[PDB]
């Protein structure tokens, strides 16, 4: 298409509103050399762990952005300080690659990341990692499934880029996605049913034989947390993976895993919560901490929310 | 890097039709369906950027015609069985499903082709009758899964093969031979929106995965929602996949003849049964080429602990 | 976009084998070569980021075998014609230049594979005596070009074919059927370093092309300088291609048995004759398979317009 | 590989050593999607004026690189001036499409450039554009051969990215380069023999038949100034397309055609002359003017321009 509208021709266009540095661009243009080559290291990942390859891909093109100054991996024990001369504003949490035993099964799956702003005036530390996801300026994931595909979803809305694999670009196919307010689908690991918080369980029940003589809800779960959000935010409905027996903390890390999609799913309309408060107002202590994470089209996640403080 | 041996599926079918004399009208056939599927999945990669079932059922048969390997063909999609136009004639039933789970492309969820095949066992000018033989005589089930990499799975008598695609090349090439199923698993998929629904017998078996009674782990719970990547997650992770058969779909869902028999013989031929519920799903004689029919699914041991559950509750 | 209907060549040619009954071998002798030529286009596209000739050369020796229809090969690369292991035998020769202009990769003018086949005609047990069969019993030449475009062009008994490669389903794609070279053309293409050894036949026609006698245009230069770009150009705008022999080379630079044959059969095919200068290329009796030979080629006006010239100097 | 150097890493490195806006990275970035959708439209244009697509695609990618502010065209009557929300510091002239009539008969074919910067107060204007390609600041092109190339020259070098068409990168392949002195290749469209002059001629000669009883010159000629070029660039040579009867002014165009490859053979060492003249010192008056060119490894265009005085 002549005027093909690219992700690059999308952020830059956005970032010229802000009247900046033209970073965020440097920085999301870089990420996406490293979706490209992960999406295509699957693609054949089986014709002769990846992990690595994916973890040692993105830092290094985030280094060489020279737009980042912390990048913080599922990957890695420490934060990553970027050497000065590389140096930028921007923070980047990220899982290079999320349900990654799965890949073996042909599962759908990802890399997520939330982009923070470095405020503070000294060495970039931890410390500046430790921003609750309510102040990220940026988020989104990219999917490994039947095409390669982007949601971006930064201050303005939520849009989705599909990678074109004939010319390498992420073109952009849905602008200013809104989700269902109520839906017919929940996720969550039935499997940890005898773990369950009584909430959660009946709320469970209120949707597999609804007391109204209404159509039952439909269940999925694809076990990769990216397939399932991306479900939820398109068809609608909700997702759960909340504090039980096995993971009183949720198992899903925050930083990482939980802000990122809370932001895309609040900015889309919809509502996360652990259950307990908003994913995004939770303050991080630990880069490496976890959260219990409920989220999806709003109305139901709020009939769990009363649920929730109905056995309180 | 650069390998001169690749073992491409047209390679490797040639050392099983050859070698046992048939004149590899197999291989033809396969090739034909390697195009179709190659086209499905670059046309669902940019799916996005440019119904789409239909084209692809549409590919299918024209390629399969052009084998000059088939008589019959059965889509899910098409009423009467395609008797194919005598010039082209050869000897192969290929019933299939071009695009099992087409609604769930928006929601980047697989999505894969089953097919099934049979060889004419009548003298004749065909007719669907050709097509209704029961899965104990398919001589090739195999299927071809659209995930994150574009799988074919085939099972003809010596087992079962994964092939995988190589997008450079265009070639199916293969990175699994001689293919077995665990025996015992740990994974339990099945759409438990239908709870109301089930037979009891399912009812107390989601209850010993995931209350185990004598305390092992629970089960976890999995159900991608394509047939297609369920059975593959059972297939090599093995468990048990169940769909039974409910009142809104009072005779199951999945179609016999394309759906769960290729699925089954794939299945069974690498250690696990197939079976409706009361009896195993190969076996059911073929009325309707739509004809649907219940099945469970997986590695013996789950396949069994609930089969004589099934076979305590009649 | 997405075409139900896609003509494959693997389609194609079972087109030209089925309706004259001959099994076909054909067919899973030439959908092995289309993977070896696939294979190494990719990998030429990447050529710089990653010999290669070698590499092809075996490339294509291991997937001519098992297409189940060899029994000779000939490479440019390989002395002693490989005469095929038993157990994967068939009834063709196929004689082979895997990277024509393998040099010129790191210039990035386009290059190519030629092959030619023959069948067995002997009763034995074979030899590269089965090779040595003259141009005229082709059974079909081809060669594929590695260019802007990878373009597979066929020459079978009916006439020629192009088809291009569809890089995104991994298939050659008909693009051209019964093709019909010109019949008179405005190009000679030749390399004119070799000035001074140039037979005088051969030099009075540049200068009857660049100097017409008769104040028409002075034909245009080309000489892309590998073999395969050169027909093409030839083959599809027409002209003269004229590598006749030198002193450096005094019985001409281009071995016979893969190169000037093949190019000839596929060239003449089109209305263009293929002659050493004193006879035609296809009729020399095949004596070492590196046996070389002269050569001119293209529409037929302008072979001819030297031939007689030729004939004027003996 | 994991750290893969792409063009546009390459760019902005040497981009940030001028203390600059961060546009050449956004021109050249931009310039290169419209480089693999035409590569793309090219490896398959046949299955089913290709030119008008190329246009149209290279002027809406610069347009919306937000980095330029006048465009000329082969194809184009006159110059293109940017709507001003969108301009920035650069000029380009580019062939969009050089050969275009050889796609046919799959020859090599390419896309050619030049970028300028307008130095000037006033209203951009095509005037802008008509500034000595001595004034170049960047040049190049990008070749669609047997694999998609694209050699840029810079004010520090020549250097040669090849696209990885797995990913849709430009990586960098052949750094620094410098052509040979001297070399055994001359290039030049022989057919057009009774029209070209004196000193060519003898010099076609000196070469065919060498009066030192050494090995004469091979001849090469595509007929794609682009293939052409770029063989001579990597194996050495000359290439030639002289002022004739026909032409007398040359077929070349200066501002797209002549001066982009003038400019790569200069900073690769070699030479680039109209036989009276240097093809960069020339001033253009119109945008479309034409021009004789010889370029090629030094000592041999040297032994030519002797050849041109020595018959004066
Ligand atoms: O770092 P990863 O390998 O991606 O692991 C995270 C994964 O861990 C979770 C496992 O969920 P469950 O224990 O319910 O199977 C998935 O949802 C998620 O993708
Ligand atoms: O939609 P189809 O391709 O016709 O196939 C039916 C699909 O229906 C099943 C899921 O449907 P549900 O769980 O809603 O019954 C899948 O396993 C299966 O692929
Ligand atoms: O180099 P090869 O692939 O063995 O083939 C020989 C090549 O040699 C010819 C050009 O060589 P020159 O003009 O230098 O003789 C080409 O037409 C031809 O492809
Ligand atoms: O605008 P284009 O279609 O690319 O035309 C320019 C072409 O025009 C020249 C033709 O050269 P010649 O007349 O010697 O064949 C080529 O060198 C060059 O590529
Ligand atoms: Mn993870
Ligand atoms: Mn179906
Ligand atoms: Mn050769
Ligand atoms: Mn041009």
């Amino acid at each position: 298409d002549t005027n093909i509208v690219t992700l690059t021709r999308f952020v830059m266009e956005q970032g010229r509103k802000a009247r900046g540095t033209g970073e965020m661009t440097q920085l999301l243009n870089s990420l996406c050399t490293a979706v490209k080559a992960i999406s295509t290291a699957v693609r054949k990942a089986g014709i002769a762990k990846l992990d690595v390859l994916s973890n040692d891909l993105v830092i290094n093109v985030l280094k060489s952005s020279f737009a980042t100054c912390v990048l913080v991996t599922e990957e890695d024990k420490n934060a990553i300080i970027v050497e000065p001369e590389k140096r930028g504003k921007y923070v980047v949490c990220f899982d290079p690659l999320d349900g990654s035993s799965n890949i073996d099964c042909l599962v759908s799956i990802g890399t997520i990341f939330g982009i923070y702003r470095k405020n503070s005036t000294d060495e970039p530390s931890e410390k500046d990692a430790l921003q609750p996801g309510r102040n990220l300026v940026a988020a989104g994931y990219a999917l490994y499934g039947s095409a390669t595909m982007l949601v971006l979803a930064m201050v303005n809305g939520v849009n989705c880029f599909m990678l074109d694999p004939a010319i390498g670009e992420f073109i952009l196919v849905d602008r200013n996605v809104k989700i269902k307010k109520k839906g017919s689908i929940y996720s969550i690991n039935e499997g940890y049913a005898k773990e369950f918080d009584p909430a959660i369980t009946e709320y469970i029940q209120r949707k597999k034989f609804p007391p109204d003589n209404s159509a039952p809800y439909g269940a999925r779960y694809v076990g990769s947390m990216v397939a399932d959000v991306h479900r939820t935010l398109v068809y609608g409905g909700i997702f759960m993976y909340p504090a039980n027996k096995k993971s009183p903390k949720g198992k899903l890390r925050l930083l990482y895993e939980c802000n990122p999609m809370a932001y895309v799913m609040e900015k889309a309309g919809g509502l996360a919560t652990t259950g307990k408060e908003a994913v995004l107002d939770i303050v991080p202590t630990d880069i490496h901490q976890r959260a219990p994470i409920i989220l999806g089209s709003p109305e139901d996640v709020t009939e769990l929310l009363e649920i929730y403080q109905k056995h309180a």
